[PDB]
DNA sequence: TCTGGGGTCCTAGGACCC
DNA sequence: CTAGGGTCCTAGGACCC
């Protein structure tokens, strides 16, 4: 039959914490993100910030351009996690099912349930509201058949919103859906899509599979299907965090060693903490190091590892910076490892 | 404007053992 | 009648939040 999927995202989520904790900005353009000295960018704005066109992802300095009177804020993720936590928990209270894609949103699956008869309408409407109730936040929803299309229908009445599609109304939403739209598909596969004809569902409802997996791969069957309006994936309950990084943006580059050998000993005793925290006796499947050059290009130099040590991972960046820097300076040093099956 | 810090999933391409 | 070609790694892109 029909399945009956909830997709929930906060509104305006970092800014919104930090307005609610703090009503004095609350009517100023405000952004969380790092300062321009500091190389940062926006990791979020509320709306009279975006009145301005501040985005996410947006270099700070840019920012500040189209805002100089920007109140920036550096950010406070022990809240945002307090949040995160408080509205799985409410998550809870509905269904088990519960797939968690970030610290403010989630997929819930509740095609078996009493709580509103059935009507996902209800609990989501619910859900919100309480929400509101407990954290004095606001969430838009979405509501629909499969994953994807949920994640789309709670956009679509954003902010303080929620949105509904019936698998009676999935075709008619389907023909003149553009396919940047669609979860996965950012702007070079949106362009790519662009030169070979392709921008509405409907479009790719009527091109060639073969072509699609010759010009695409996979990723490519996959438009093809949500175009048909298939998405059989399922919320996974108990998806598991795979890897764990921690890596640092100087406000200078770095030319010598020693700055380098120093900052992977200031960052190591943060991996030390988070990876303790998954597996306090430091599992390691794999380890390694990041550098990002002056020239905005990265290198990630990783491998089989059998647990967390400092003394491999500044062999490794020792190696790293001997061999394909090229004279270049680093802007970025980073730690990352890579975690167990079990 | 001069571009973060976390993560996900795919794929190419090399290297090694058979 | 000095394997080649298949597996399993690593590096990196694209995208997400
Ligand atoms: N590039 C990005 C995008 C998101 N984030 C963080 C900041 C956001 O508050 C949070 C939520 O992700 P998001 O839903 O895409 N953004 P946000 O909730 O602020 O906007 P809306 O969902 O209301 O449109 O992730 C980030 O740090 N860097
Ligand atoms: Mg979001
Ligand atoms: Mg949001």
């Amino acid at each position: 039959g029909s399945r009956k999927i909830i997709h929930v995202d906060m509104d305006c989520f970092f800014a919104a914490v930090e307005m609610r904790d703090n009503p004095a900005l609350r009517d100023i353009p405000i952004a969380i993100g790092g300062s321009r000295e500091r190389r940062g960018v926006i990791s979020t704005a509320n709306y009279p910030a975006r009145k301005f066109g501040v985005r996410s992802a947006m270099p700070t300095g840019m920012a500040l351009k189209l805002c100089p009177h920007l109140t920036l804020l550096p950010g406070r993720f022990d809240a945002y996690k307090e949040a995160s936590n408080h509205i799985r928990e409410i998550f809870s209270r509905y269904t088990s099912r519960i797939e968690p894609l970030s610290l403010d949103e989630a997929y819930l699956d509740v095609t078996d349930s009493v709580h509103c008869h059935g009507s996902a309408t209800l609990i989501a409407q619910e859900i919100r509201q309480t929400i509101f109730n407990e954290l004095q936040l606001t969430a838009s929803a979405g509501v629909a058949p499969v994953k994807f299309l949920a994640k789309i229908a709670s956009d679509m009445n954003k902010p303080n919103g929620q949105f509904v599609i019936t698998p009676a109304e999935v075709p008619a939403f389907l023909q003149t859906l553009p396919l940047a739209k669609i979860p996965g598909v950012g702007k070079v596969s949106a362009a790519k899509l662009e030169a070979m004809g392709l921008r509405t569902c409907g479009d790719v409802q009527k091109c060639d599979l073969v072509m699609l997996l010759k010009r695409f791969g996979k990723f490519g069957r996959i438009l093809w299907e949500r175009s048909q309006g298939i998405d059989e994936r399922d919320v996974n309950s108990e998806r598991l965090r795979k890897s764990v990084g921690v890596e640092r943006t100087m406000a200078e580059d770095i030319h010598h060693w020693s700055e380098c050998e120093a900052i992977i000993e200031r960052l190591y005793p943060e991996l030390e903490r988070r990876l303790a925290k998954v597996k306090p006796d430091l599992l390691i499947a794999r380890q390694g190091v990041k550098l990002k050059f002056d020239d905005f290009q990265q290198t990630t130099q990783e491998h089989v590892w059998p647990r967390l040590n400092k003394a491999d991972l500044i062999a490794t960046a020792r190696k790293t910076w001997d061999e394909r820097r090229g004279g270049r300076g680093v802007r970025l040093v980073g730690l990352h490892v890579t975690l167990l099956d079990p």
